Order: C-alpha cells, then sequence, then structure tokens
C-alpha cells in the first residue's frame, strides 16, 4: 500500500467515467470505489444540495478542502469518514471538472495525498492499515 496510488485510483476511475482521461494492491482499490458508491448513495439527496452549493474556485479550493476536512475528522477518525473522506475529495475533483478547472484535480490528489500521510497514517497504520479495511468492507462486496 501506498496512500499516494490509492488515492490516484480512486480520483481517475471518477474521472474517466465522466470521460476525462486524467494524466495522474488491486483489492483495496475495487474495495474502497465500492465503499465509496454506497457511501453516495446512502447520502444520495445531501451530495445533490451539496454539489448545488459548493460555490469551486481555485481562489476558494484549499480553503474548502482545509475546513471540510477538518470538519470532518474534529470527532475523530473511523473507517467511515475515511470512506466520506475519499468521497468529498471525488466530489471536489469531480465539480472541478464540470466547472472547466479542472487543473485543480491535481492540487486535490496532493492535498488528500498529503493529508493521509501526514495526518490519517497513525490511525490506519493502528488500526491494521488497509488490510484491515478490505476485511471490514468485505461483506458489502
Ligand atoms: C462527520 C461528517 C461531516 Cl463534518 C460531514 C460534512 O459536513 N460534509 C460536508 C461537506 C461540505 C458540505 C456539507 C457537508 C461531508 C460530506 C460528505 C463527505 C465529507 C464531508 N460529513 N460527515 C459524515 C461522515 C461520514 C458519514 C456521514 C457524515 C455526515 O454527517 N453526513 C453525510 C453527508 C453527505 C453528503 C452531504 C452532506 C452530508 C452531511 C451528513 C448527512 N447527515
Amino acid at each position: 500500500y501506498d496512500n499516494r496510488e490509492i488515492v490516484m485510483k480512486y480520483i481517475h476511475y471518477k474521472l474517466s467515467q465522466r470521460g476525462y482521461e486524467w494524466d495522474a494492491s488491486e483489492v483495496v482499490h475495487k474495495t474502497l470505489r465500492e465503499a465509496g458508491d454506497d457511501f453516495s448513495r446512502r447520502y444520495r439527496r445531501d451530495f445533490a444540495e451539496m454539489s448545488s452549493g459548493l460555490h469551486l474556485t481555485p481562489f476558494t479550493a484549499r480553503g474548502r478542502f482545509a475546513t471540510v476536512v477538518e470538519e470532518l475528522f474534529r470527532d475523530g477518525v473511523n473507517w467511515g469518514r475515511i470512506v466520506a473522506f475519499f468521497e468529498f475529495g471525488g466530489v471536489m475533483c469531480v465539480e472541478s471538472v464540470n466547472r472547466e478547472m479542472s487543473p485543480l484535480v491535481d492540487n486535490i490528489a496532493l492535498w488528500m495525498t498529503e493529508y493521509l500521510n501526514r495526518h490519517l497514517h497513525t490511525w490506519i497504520q493502528d488500526n491494521g492499515g488497509w488490510d484491515a479495511f478490505v476485511e471490514l468492507y468485505g461483506p458489502s462486496m
């Protein structure tokens, strides 16, 4: 496992679905994808409301990311919130592409990779790492 690769593959697949071919363990990638999809299904209207309200530009993208990610993990970490994290970063990338701001995708993948490596690493590692996520989210695979 390498976080940069997990972030890259996740964003790449979200974007390739929209016909956007982005320049940038396989069980891990597929399991997170299905976890991500289950998540956006579970909050389908709320995701629709957040897009219709994102006000995304290159002047705000970093600040939106920083404040949302800080709120998300304010009460601590769990696998469901790491799923929401990936999903949010994916929403940001997708809205960037939809608004013709698609260079922001690179910035966003970098901020995601950084946050995982600098702030999520200890919790992920102490949980047994990405194998633990795979085992947990296997029954919904
Ligand atoms: C702890 C948390 C916070 Cl803070 C947020 C949150 O405010 N947001 C958020 C970010 C920007 C605008 C509105 C909401 C969020 C949403 C999706 C992914 C990441 C962040 N969501 N969460 C959740 C993380 C895991 C599971 C559920 C939630 C959650 O509280 N929600 C899911 C969700 C999905 C899409 C749009 C809004 C929300 C808010 C609530 C729904 N009740």
